[PDB]
């Protein structure tokens, strides 16, 4: 589910989905973007 970082820059209709939530919990290769997400998923970051 594309949440982009949790903070990758201002804009508010568009985004360049930086943002990857997977059902579980992040893993290696990957970079915590917000400290959480939603309240059922969190949201990394796969390298930048």
């Amino acid at each position: 589910a594309a949440c982009k970082c949790d903070d990758e820059g201002p804009d508010i209709r568009t985004a360049p989905l930086t943002g990857t939530v997977d059902l579980g919990s992040c893993n290696a290769g990957w970079e915590k973007c917000a400290s959480y997400y939603t309240i059922i998923a969190d949201c990394c970051r796969k390298k930048k």
